[PDB]
């Protein structure tokens, strides 16, 4: 039997990174698409169901969406990860499918060091025709370089980032002459990381806790870091001469 | 008591105007001068175009004229006469923003002039507005991850032919190159001699020409185009 002529149209998806948090930092296209959408997504963890994005979002005006939360496990087996990625990603799946519009809203840049990127991945894999498109945002290390007025990389340096620093990397961690290393999670290995640092000459240390927070902190003097109480929300880069 | 302007370096992002922050938008509204960047060979400058795209600017457009490639001493010059041009405004009172494609503080001329002018007035008040980069933005067009969990990102400003031999793309690394103009057929015989390896490949972000491919012998079979950029990914 011949399958007919029926259009249905599913809902467009969106992908919208929304920049460190301040809510001066989102794109036009992010506003836009924010109030182009009937649902928007966020973040949150197990422990509560506070989103900071949701709270960014609702915070820019005009938004007349239903947000609705997904919870991600930041436990170390890969199955379980992959069955929640799963799961979040058949709840988007289910409200796509009625012809709603989505957009799933990501702290940072929705493409670098993100959960959106997993959701985005399965959600294509299963649905090659899906219309999804993503927004690009402002990156927590730009805007570390731009709120401590210090250059990030410039001419022929090279740039480097290194996701999450396990405290097993210090003493094999390289810092080639003329380049920018970028480190995004310092919270509990900070202290064989300023170790390592310590024993390194000719480099310039640019530290930042809480990017477009009320309690920012920044500071290039690697004795005041070491002072300070561990913090989850803390980036820093490193530039060698 | 005679205050100063306020300065203002600001990112507007790879040229789509709706890749400006709002914070990029309200400083272009409020200021009453907006500098951007020429080349030594025409007057003409895209970030001001952007700029005026956005509407409600009602500041004054300057150009300001650099050329990152010449001897230290005609960069010397210029940037101590760009900064003088600066200062020349700031001194009447008038607030003023540097627009520069991109993200001000990543691969721009926009540090030179910071350097100098805080150097030249450590009391100025100064504030520098990130942008999207372009390499961002060419993942998020192709519907790529540029880098995600423990994945290390490289990004190499300038390619040169002499690197393909030299050059190593580690397992698990994403590397950006960005201009890889007229070095690009040894950059892919290079890649042609590695496995489990992506290459994403864009020319034209927001133009008529808008080409995005992922597809490695797509890319070796077109002509070379200055306004170009990939990343590599090695799994």
């Amino acid at each position: 039997v011949p399958r007919g002529s029926h259009m249905a149209s599913p809902g467009k998806f969106y992908g919208v990174g929304i920049g460190p948090g301040n809510p001066e930092y989102l794109t036009l296209k992010a506003v836009n698409v924010f109030r182009s959408v009937d649902v928007v997504f966020t973040v949150t963890g197990p422990n509560s169901d506070f989103s900071i994005s949701e709270a960014v979002v609702r915070s820019v005006g005009g938004v007349k969406a239903e947000f609705r939360k997904l919870v991600f496990s930041m436990s170390r087996d890969a199955r379980t990860r992959q069955e929640q990625i799963e799961k979040n990603t058949a709840i988007i799946e289910g409200v796509l499918s009625r012809g709603l519009d989505c957009a799933f809203a990501t702290l940072g840049d929705a493409m670098t060091y993100s959960t959106f990127g997993y959701i985005l991945s399965l959600l294509l894999s299963r649905n090659p025709g899906l219309h999804a498109e993503v927004v690009p945002g402002v990156t927590s290390f730009c805007t570390l370089a731009a709120r401590s007025r210090q250059i990030l990389v410039e001419n022929g340096e090279r740039l480097r980032v290194i996701p999450a620093f396990k405290p097993e990397m210090a003493d094999s961690l390289e810092f080639p002459p003329g380049t920018t290393t970028v480190l995004m999670k310092t919270y509990r290995s900070r202290a064989r990381l300023m170790e390592r640092i310590r024993r390194e000459k000719d480099i310039r240390v640019i530290y930042g806790e809480r990017l477009g927070m009320p309690d920012e902190f920044i500071t290039d003097d690697i004795h005041v870091i070491d002072a300070r109480p561990e913090e989850y929300l803390s980036l820093m880069f490193v530039k060698k001469a």
